[PDB]
């Protein structure tokens, strides 16, 4: 709300997690830096701003920011997919991922992880592909029984880890919350089919009641008429 | 890019879901008959026992 | 209501199960205190603010806090899955978790437990989808007679 200082030295505060890569541009030298220090500029030092990507859809120019976290978090994307019997169906996937930084004093390799401007465009758009691609492949009924590992070592396929080499940053098992279908003819279709699951439950039920009572009536019968020849 | 495309690959997932549901509706009339002629042998068997 | 003193020390009384991390900027130095202990900041020591999940549904931001507990807490969340009979249905479940620290003067694993900042949100999708995969193999007389 208040204006800033112009004079005063440009600090920011960064977290222990995230990641600022700062181009001093009076001498040429890129130095990013993390943990719990505050970065101070120079005069002439300017922040990497990274255009990123946010919201569910993943909206690819959105949350711009300073900072870049190496920490594991996760983001949540929709994917709308088609199956190969062109039932299409809109599935959430958690993208657990985090930085992995071998070295955390390297000059290439810390800077390495401000290579790709939107890594989670990129992480959201190569995990959607590789999901795309496997599923597709797989009919409906293989797909609804087995979700998660057509889903998991398909996204990372023989592995647990998906690494990418451009900026170090690896993805680690997805877990999905929704595999739900975009159309409301499949979302009733599949509807139909718990009465069919649950019908032919009770109608087992009943049969089985039914040929419990015959048995029991029958032996039941049997013991009347050996009572009876001895009566 | 066709709604007509669109609609016979959607007319395909019901096709694809109906017949799920009719090898899911068989596979359980099969056990079905198979658990009622099993306890139709043993009630049999125990008619000609008593 | 009241409006605080700038002036003083800003102390923060951590419960006995409750864990804060304080980020001491001017010496880039970051510790984490645990106890019955109230931490005083210093001039440029910053708590960590964790945007927790809370809620029915699991939001994936709200309850953002400085704390973190530690003790045998649980948080319940409503999960909507679909079983192999495609008979979608909620249920619940408990979740009871503790943070588990093997040593507590450690820098770097006592600071490991403010890795992920939202630890509710990503142990309830990491337990969802779990319960979802292992869910949709089985059919719903085998879920509804067997069920834990
Ligand atoms: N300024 C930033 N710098 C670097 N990385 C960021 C930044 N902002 C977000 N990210 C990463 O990109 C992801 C984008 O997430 P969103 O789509 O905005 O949120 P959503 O996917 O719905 O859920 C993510 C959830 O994970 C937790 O880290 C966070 O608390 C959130 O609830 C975030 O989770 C975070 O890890
Ligand atoms: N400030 C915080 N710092 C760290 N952890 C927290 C914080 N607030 C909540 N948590 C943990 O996250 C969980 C989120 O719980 P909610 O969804 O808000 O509540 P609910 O899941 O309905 O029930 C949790 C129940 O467990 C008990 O610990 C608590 O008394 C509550 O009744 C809490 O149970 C708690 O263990």
């Amino acid at each position: 709300l208040a204006p800033r200082n112009k004079t005063r030295v440009v600090s920011y505060r960064v977290p222990h997690n995230a990641a600022v890569q700062v181009y001093d541009y009076r001498e040429k030298r890129a130095r990013v830096v993390f943990g719990p220090e505050l970065v101070s500029l120079g005069p002439e030092e300017q922040f990497t701003v990274l255009s990123l990507s946010a919201g569910r859809p993943k909206r690819p120019h959105a949350r711009r920011a300073l900072c870049l976290l190496l920490g594991p978090d996760f983001f949540t994307d929709v994917i709308t997919i088609e199956t190969a019997d062109h039932a299409r169906l809109q599935l959430q996937l958690a993208y657990n991922w985090h930085f992995e930084v071998n070295d955390r004093k390297d000059p290439q390799e810390t800077a390495k992880l401000f290579s790709v401007p939107d890594f989670v465009g990129d992480a959201c758009k190569a995990i959607a592909s590789r999901v795309r691609g496997a599923v597709a492949s797989v009919t409906f009924d293989d797909f609804h029984k087995n979700s998660a590992r057509i889903i998991r070592t398909a996204v990372f396929g023989f592995r647990d880890q998906a690494v990418f080499p451009q900026n170090g940053l690896v993805v680690s098992s997805v877990d999905v919350q929704s595999v739900e279908p975009v159309d409301q003819r499949t979302r009733d279709a599949l509807q139909r089919s718990v009465q069919l699951a649950i019908e032919i439950t009770t109608n087992s039920q009943e049969a089985a009641a039914k040929h419990e009572a015959q048995r029991l009536e029958q032996e039941a019968r049997g013991r009347l008429e050996r009572q009876k020849i001895l009566d």
